[PDB]
């Protein structure tokens, strides 16, 4: 009669474990260990980049503006028939004697042009010396001086003098620049000077390049300049270089090549650069700038660079400087500065430090820092993102490896310990612990130290009926603790006798009995729900919902890291920068060289 | 006789816990809490960058091409002895009266050159006015017009006229550009005009810079232009500026400085910029562009910028625009736009939003958004990678901190709860729970609420023999549940009597007995394996391998994040860009100024 | 009398669970599954970028330097009154007949200038042919040749010859460059040639642009050049282009447009580019370069590009090359190369591979790789950081999602399994398991398969006294196992009788008794500590500290990922690059065009 109302469940006939099949629990696994901690060397670091700025220096030009006009007069009007313009060099001798000495220039110009020695007379008059005045003030320009402010033109009546010669002697202070390898240079005027800024006579200067004839170049020793405005002469003297070109004479103070140019530029000072050896490479990290560089395990000889004699000295100045402001107390140096070549073409100067705390290895370390110890130009990349990605990935990589490492270690330690809990629980309830461990409904029992298991058998719910009395009629005072049941293995078969174990297990022997008692209330797992009993008499049925639920579970909500799309982004596009410069040479040239195609006629022949 | 076959194990004699040493389990620890959730302000944002484009405007040049040729004739041939070329300005008056009015130019040119007032006659003939025609079509150029298409040269017979003057009046529409601070400017021709585009007479224009004499500049009020092709005059008038230079007269419509130039440029519009205050700085995040900026907690006054009056207005236009298309319904604004200065030199306009949902704080928030509330130019960096690294690290940082936080919280909660399981397991098996907790083989027993522990003693395996009967001969019906054993503490010593506890513990008192029974099968942990018994009679030995193994362990395979190396990578190297421009000025100059060293002789004097 | 010394605790009177309230444990939850594993296609890849380099080619210029000087002599001096300089084209005919054939030039120059046909005579003497010599050696320049090295000037006595004409015929080998769309081009001299490099007569060359008159251009078929130094003529012939401009004639070998220019440039070869379809886009990853690109699911037709016929062929050459060196053995290709357009404007050529191992799908896959299968110019971004961020985030994203996924899965599996432990522990100690699960001090007991719970009641410590005898006087031989106690529910109330359960639970019925015994030592949780008993006689009190503590906890120390700030960092700032070029055009122009404002007088009129 009484069948389960919660049809939606399963019953299991669990054979007495014959003893034929025996299993053992797996015993505590070897658990991993926290990885060996990587050692970091503390240090001061200076990072260098390829130098891309020109060598820059001061020069002074000496030339005269020569103009020869050809004039012609009509009735109440005059026209230029021509205007000759040229630039002429001031001779060495006039620069020293006249100008530098007295601040004066000759009113005539005499130089070589088109293979001729030529002479021009201001106003076509007799030669004098003229005083030099500042050029009219102009915004953002270096200093200039000139003698003449007007262009001389012949008057209408001078019928034997239809040409008019002007001379304006000009001195200018100009910036000069020279690209590596400093074989020639330019002035601020746009004029190329095809001689090394480092060319000269003394100390292997005569090595450097010159495209000129020897007499175009003078090197004046013990030279004292004389400001042309203050009229004051310098306190110390220089080695004054002068080169006369066809259009100007240019002076400059001679200084040595190697102490003046360097192929590398200091880019970053880093207080704490962390050095950690691994992978056959060193790695250098700076959290200050969030950058990580990677060099070979061997030092890079500073002697291997061309014109790299700013590096050695640039490193130390800043280091000593930093070490003072940060380490002189808590720390000391270790060994003499080292140099390594990072990918990206960076050059790192590194000063190993040491806290007095670990002073015990001073003697130890002082050796190691000398094992990596020991011509070309280094191309540095424009983008540092790689070393910054490297830094970021690394920092994030190590962190999760560590905390997930630690997690994993605990998990194992926790499996090992809970076994002990299962070892006691097996004995209390072998069928359930077996069923769960083994991973299928089984019947089990201890055979000493191992467990026997037999595989259960399913029975339906329409194939399962319940008896409404747990009271043993013949033996009053004695009662079934749980309920009795009848069932059929298949939907239509002999109905069997047994009692309801836990978890809908159908137990064959009705052998589980207690001494009866009063108040008897019970709830017995029955199908998808519970069956209820008062005083060993079947009362009614229920569903799990009909009972409040509490949990034996510890909570944990993990959510995944969302997908994210990184779109291209640039502060200024390649064209914005192409459009930032005021004048564009290509554009101007193109336009200019359209003048005659646009406005005139380049093909027609008249005659 | 019977010694263990699995020699590879250890036995422990466990003293009865004297009671001398008592321990307690540690009780539930205080478990951490999920960090206080950081609040995000929703907003619309506009980000600005340093402006690096020139101020660009339209101008018109007026000048005439003047050519004076000098010719000479041989028998059946003629040669140029010279060609004078010059550019002359069109006077103010001719520009207005002749050109703008009628589209005509005078055929003569009269201007000042080299301190002379000079006059040129097309064909050296009498003055007329000539019509202006478009310049011959050219690809990609602005508009031009000219009067003359041929160069006038004197014919062979004209023996009293060996010079030939040409005049070609030219008007061009050209682009003009001016860099900050807009004190001078350039034309598309390459010509510098050394006067502010904003120079003029009205409203403090006369403030701006001019390098010219006053009469070179005219400001024509109520000016109506007349297209020189359509012949149509403009519908409205302008304030027309004209400056006569020595080589051309240049006009342009006068417009005010402050409403025409801005030192900042809008770069990004962001619908949702998230504002979260922390660390004494704000942070602004955009997932749309994956960028995170960092500003001080105080607003940056828009009045603090020079010529920054595009910013205020540029912000609002887009915002109102965005707020409409996205927030007018679900949201409202909060307070008046604010401005902050990010590192990298970015300027963020931010419009705080609010969902009608949280409208309850409208009154609250409306105050907070006014606490940070209130000359120089801002340099913006070219690289945004920092703010994008920042964004990425932050998003990844917060996520693991959170899920590992949650993990940690559960772990603790799980240790606290399982204790309760150990508290029941201690009572069932004190030696084992003690041994594991304590972390060494001990003997234990409850002394009420605390546990007593004594440290066990090791015994070898050759020092351990087993008895092959668990049947008590004298007391049939009574039997040992486990096996009896004999052993010696040291390899050669008095053989002791006791029985085999669990886990190879050697128990001294042979006191563990049961009522005998039938079918008796048992397996007892013996050395590295098990000892087997049927009916209280020793049968044989086994190894763990000889028994199938199931596991009481939950699985978890963590693998570490692999090491990864980020190599330098650039879309175009610094040289590729240096090689992208069609013409290179430095290169051309260098080459050109080699012409005479290469092809001619600059030193030889003839005479 | 005896009250607890550790006042700092709580006692609970736990009502016998009336049975009124029943709960059930929650049963095993459904646990999540490891996400479906994403499939990666192995491949070879070639990535292309917008081409930004000019089309570069070789040309040869032919022109003559013509100089006409005007001289004048004073007593012991001479002055240049003028110097006419011009460049004249070499006619087509002289280039072929004289130069190319014999390495000679005519000593006269005849070309059109200013609408006149003009003729110049070296030394004003009769015409000859002159031999061509190399230009004087110059560092880093292409080849040149000239006929004349001196400038001819008339001597002092030649009173009927005051002008002096020089001619220097010049040939140069120059680089020429042309920007897209290759309509005009430039020479190394700075000269614009306003004709397509691809202009010509044959095969639709006459399509291309020319700004010149037809007779300025010749196309010489079957042309054999003759080195002007080695005097050796080429082994094969070319289609020689010649264009005469007003200032020079320029030759070059004609080659077809489409096979000579390409709008795209190969940037990267990638051995393993991993292709994984998701989100309606493909993704392409390279660990070699740590870059991830994102394209639409459909192929991008190579026929869609303008002048993109370098791409098809450039792809295969490298691929076949790579496939050989890496895949020909372990792998094979799959389908014909495909092309996709990534964001950032990158173009990826991809060759799908396949290990012989999975050869079983060769037939399957061979179809799929053909489903995405099929004019403008592509702008590529300068910054690749996005695709590298993308790559890094993705790799880090997937990893934590995976290991935290796996973690979560275990956690659940572990909650499910431990329930079974709680199911056995409930029966051993219902009050404690109830109290913990339920989450408040309760009293509990099994009612079959569910648990009854009643909520306990707090009692103070001053409200709790202890009896110093556990020995039952009237029933010697029988003794309380734990202690007896008296207490009051409120500070001043009837003192109640009961005994001390565990965990400071006050049990009402003094029903827990044992048979007395000897040695009796006990410790009973009492307040914040323990109460101690020897032989059922109260001895003294203690604190937890007074007892050593061991732990039932597995350890786990998680630390959070630190906050990190990424500061802007650039290898070279925008100005450093602006300052890297030797000569600056804008600067030079500005300065130059200050010459007269600085040094002369542009306003004063004399007469
Ligand atoms: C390291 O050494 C190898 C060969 O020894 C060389 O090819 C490589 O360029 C070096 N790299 C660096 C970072 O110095
Ligand atoms: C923030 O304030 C400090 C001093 O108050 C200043 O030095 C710093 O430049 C400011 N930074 C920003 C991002 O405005
Ligand atoms: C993908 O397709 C959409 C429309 O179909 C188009 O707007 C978008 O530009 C395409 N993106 C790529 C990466 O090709
Ligand atoms: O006047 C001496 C000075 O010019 C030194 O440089 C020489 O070595
Ligand atoms: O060819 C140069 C010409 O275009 C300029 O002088 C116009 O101003
Ligand atoms: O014609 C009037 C117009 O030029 C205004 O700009 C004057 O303010
Ligand atoms: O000095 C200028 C010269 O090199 C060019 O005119 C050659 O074309
Ligand atoms: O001499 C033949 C050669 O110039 C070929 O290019 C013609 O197609
Ligand atoms: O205007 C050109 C002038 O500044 C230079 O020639 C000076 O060298």
């Amino acid at each position: 009669d009484i069948k389960a109302e919660n049809t939606d469940a399963n019953f299991y006939v669990c054979p007495p474990p014959t003893g034929a099949t025996v299993v053992q629990f797996e015993q505590p696994r070897r658990c991993p260990t926290r990885p060996e901690g990587q050692n970091y060397t503390e240090g001061i670091a200076v990072v260098f980049k390829e130098n891309i700025a020109p060598y820059k220096f001061k020069a002074t030009m000496y030339y005269k503006d020569v103009t020869v006009s050809q004039v012609r007069f009509g009735h109440r009007y005059s026209q230029f028939m021509g205007i000759f313009e040229d630039r002429a060099p001031v001779p060495f001798e006039e620069v020293i004697d006249k100008i530098n000495a007295k601040g004066v220039c000759r009113s005539t110009a005499k130089y070589v042009r088109n293979n001729l020695e030529t002479t021009a007379f201001h106003r076509d008059d007799h030669e004098t010396d003229m005083e030099l005045k500042p050029a009219n003030a102009a915004t953002r320009t270096s200093r200039g001086w000139h003698t003449t402010d007007l262009k001389y033109n012949p008057s209408r009546v001078e019928a034997f003098h239809r040409y008019g010669t002007t001379v304006n002697c000009i001195v200018e202070e100009v910036d000069a620049r020279s690209v590596y390898p400093y074989d020639e240079f330019v002035l601020a005027t746009g004029d190329f000077v095809y001689m090394s800024p480092f060319y000269g006579y003394r100390e292997g200067s005569h090595t450097e390049h010159t495209s000129y004839a020897a007499d175009r170049f003078k090197q004046v020793d013990g030279f004292y300049a004389r400001d042309l405005t203050t009229k004051a002469r310098a306190t110390a003297p220089t080695t004054r270089n002068l080169l006369t070109t066809p259009k100007f004479t240019v002076a400059w103070d001679w200084v040595p090549k190697r102490p003046s140019v360097c192929t590398m530029t200091k880019w970053q000072e880093v207080d704490e650069m962390l050095r950690s050896e691994y992978g056959g490479s060193f790695r250098f990290s700076s959290d200050a700038i969030s950058t990580t560089f990677t060099t070979n395990l061997t030092e890079y000889p500073l002697s291997r660079v061309d014109l790299g004699d700013c590096i050695g000295k640039d490193a130390r100045d800043a280091m000593d400087r930093i070490f003072a402001r940060r380490y002189n107390a808590t720390h000391i140096k270790v060994g003499q500065p080292q140099y390594y070549l990072a990918n990206g073409g960076f050059l790192i100067a590194y000063q190993p430090l040491l806290s007095n705390t670990l002073a015990e290895l001073y003697v130890r370390e002082h050796l190691r820092e000398q094992s990596r110890k020991p011509v070309e130009r280094i191309k540095t990349t424009s983008s540092i993102e790689f070393a910054r990605l490297q830094f970021t990935y690394n920092h994030i990589q190590r962190h999760v490896n560590d905390m997930l490492g630690r997690v994993a270690i605990a998990w194992c330690e926790l499996q090992n310990h809970e076994l002990t809990l299962w070892n006691e629980a097996r004995k209390l309830n072998p069928n359930a612990i077996a069923s769960v461990t083994v991973g299928r409904r089984v019947s089990a029992r201890m055979l000493g130290d191992v467990m026997a298991v037999s595989t259960c058998v399913p029975v339906a719910a329409d194939n399962v009926i319940v008896q409404n009395s747990m009271r043993i009629s013949s033996r009053p005072g004695a009662c079934y603790s749980r309920p009795l049941v009848s069932f059929r293995y298949e939907d239509q078969g002999p109905l069997v006798e047994g009692q309801l174990g836990e978890n809908n297990e159908l137990r064959l022997t009705r052998d589980a009995i207690e001494p009866c008692t009063v108040g008897h209330r019970r709830y017995f797992t029955f199908g998808g729900g519970y069956v209820y009993f008062e005083e060993y008499a079947y009362s009614h049925q229920l569903s799990r919902a009909d009972i409040t639920t509490v949990s034996t579970f510890i909570d944990l909500n993990i959510t995944m890291l969302e997908d994210h799309e990184f779109v291209p982004l640039e502060v200024y596009t390649r064209h914005e920068i192409k459009d930032s410069g005021l004048l564009d040479y290509t554009e101007v040239q193109r336009r200019n060289q359209l003048h005659d195609l646009r406005f005139a006629d380049i093909d027609t022949v008249i005659h």
